[PDB]
């Protein structure tokens, strides 16, 4: 009777740009409006690298990770229908549906459930401890995933179909879903339009497969790596551009060559490199172009050419690709049940949490796209 | 069609003085018309011209805001006539190019803004009488001259019943602010707008948002004179940033917006500090920001955290006003007295007294200066 304290393993980082030590932690039971999760899958992202380097807010010790999927192990009072056994996916932000921003239908940034950055629960305390010393550990985003057990608020999790493959649901927790949703929530790629995707990572592959299903004629993929060029061709990419092959020319005028000088209709910057947002703007059409800066950079500011302010383009800032976690997100997950979008080519590497120090150097490999973290039940 | 010899305001070197010179105006060749200037105005772009911006070209005749009557036409000129009243356009509207067909922008492909100071010939129609030295013009047509030769596709046939000191004012400044309230971001009924900088571009936005049905029109300025002119055009709230040193402009705007912000924010100053404040004063996920004014600097700094706020940053040129499709409508709303531009006029000078216009523009009670010519 009544759930209790859970002890398990987790990935913990103690300093900025420091090592990720696997620690024996102590997870408290879930209190009011909270649920406890047993992790099934996890994944990496550049955001997780920013978390280990103190960006945006340096909080330590921390259990990184935000991409993942799990099963409800225990619930508190007022779990809003959530029960043990439900396969849930952590959310970057909820959707009450009744706030001023949710009723407009033009944004996914709910006023009641915004993204979290305190690294703690709503009551200012942490559910997770160090089983040896007792130091409370900050979680990440709204729920850490690089841990065997985690506690999260019931409004920051989404109950999903028990049929979806658990690696697939993890790849839909952040990267691919953000790139997919950006092609019809922030800016709407119409039939027979030009689209240039800067950086063909898991976020870029979502935009490519996104622009195809909407009917984009030209889908330009601009990445440093030939290894990722082939994986873009499978999701519907029409043209490819490599900045190394032409050092005298910039990426902006390289896209302007394949588009008859006009540029593309929608640019999706997915790398976060500071020099590339200015190239994304110049790559879009004059007057009717649109740029969606999806990639996140590690520095506090971003510079834009002052003459672009006269170019009449549209700079649509975004979070989670504009996907509404309660309205639009379940629509994307069922598209892998019908396999309209198929996410098998995303997985390239696989590790277990015991070798999570390995994952940071694995993501540096040129042939790397997605890293899946599994948990051995022992 | 002869060769007229008239006066003109001439800059001779970077950051130098502007002096009157007896010039000579060549006849208009093909696809050209030449105008007898009725009156003129000036703004910050003309101050930037004397200092060598964008491209330093000297000797030059500055001035771009004005209105005149066509005096000599060269055919292949889209059917204009002597006796028509024209105003110079900063850019053009073709009508058949892919951007004009789109209807979402005024930045036409065929007639973009020029930065050469000469005609399509590469030669100028204006030269000094004594020295015969050829003089660059400004934008697509110089205005601080009694006679100027411009391309026919860069002038607009306007309703001759409009007043001259009003058509010149509606060639740059007021329309850029007025047109930005529906061409760049559609200010809906019951919405909230915030104007950063209540100059005269801010007065265009304020009167623009009022006719669009905006509930709260918040103005931000450190000058009580601009605040008074602001309420005249329909400003509902005023925020003097110097009244609160321990608060930012965005925080003060949030206090008047139930902590959310405004729907439409219009950055009319150009200082880099206020661009990040314009984004911060807009609404989360549904706010839009329009950077109208320029700072003449290299880049513009934006906070990385703003990239997640779901806000819309809409760049603009001439306030999104299409030179041939939207500007005649704005002249109608001023002809039908829907807009009152009488409070825009503040000072008056003659062309012979052009050097004083640069010192008048720095007066705090100054709004728009009117430059008149002799017969
Ligand atoms: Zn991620
Ligand atoms: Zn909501
Ligand atoms: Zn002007
Ligand atoms: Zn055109």
């Amino acid at each position: 009777k009544a759930p209790g304290v859970i002890t398990c393993k987790a990935a913990v980082v103690w300093e900025s740009s420091g090592p990720v030590v696997l620690e024996e932690i102590r997870v408290d039971p879930p209190k009011a409006s909270e649920v406890r999760i047993k992790m099934l899958c996890a994944s990496l992202c550049h955001t997780d690298v920013l978390c280990t380097k103190g960006f945006p807010i340096p909080l330590f010790p921390r259990i990184p990770g935000h991409e993942g999927v799990g099963v409800i192990e225990s619930i508190g009072k007022d779990a809003k229908g959530l029960k043990p056994g439900d396969i849930v996916m952590p959310l970057y932000l909820g959707e009450c549906g009744q706030c001023l921003n949710c009723k407009t239908g033009k944004t996914n940034l709910c006023h009641v459930y915004p993204p979290s950055f305190s690294g703690l629960m709503n009551d200012g305390t942490s559910r997770m401890s160090i089983a040896r010393t007792g130091e409370s550990i900050y979680h990440f985003a709204s729920c850490s995933t690089w841990t065997e057990y985690a506690v999260a608020d019931c409004n920051y999790v989404l109950k999903i179909n028990p049929k979806i493959s658990y690696p697939h649901a993890s790849f839909l927790s952040c990267g691919f879903t953000t790139g997919f949703g950006a092609t019809w929530r922030e800016t709407q790629v119409s039939k027979g339009s030009s689209v240039a995707v800067f950086g063909i990572g898991t976020v870029g592959l979502g935009v490519i497969k996104g622009a195809q299903l909407q009917g984009a004629s030209k889908i330009i993929g601009v990445d440093v790596n030939q290894y990722k060029a082939a994986k873009g061709k499978v999701f519907g990419m029409t043209d490819f551009i490599n900045p190394k092959d032409h050092p005298d020319k910039s990426v902006s005028e390289l896209v302007k060559e394949l588009t008859h000088g006009l540029g593309v209709d929608h640019c999706f910057e997915c790398t976060g490199v500071p020099s590339l947002l200015n190239e994304a703007l110049e790559a879009s059409k004059i007057g009717i172009g649109t740029v969606v800066p999806i990639g996140a950079g590690g520095e506090a500011s971003v510079a834009i050419n002052s003459l672009i302010l006269f170019s009449g383009r549209t700079l649509k800032f975004t979070a989670f690709g504009g996907v509404r976690t309660q309205s639009d997100l379940p629509v994307i997950i069922d598209k892998c049940l019908n396999k309209e979008i198929q996410l098998d080519e995303l997985l390239t590497h696989e590790i277990h949490l015991d070798n999570i120090q390995e994952a940071f150097e694995i993501l540096k490999k040129p042939d790397c796209v997605k890293i899946l973290i599994k948990f051995l039940e022992h």
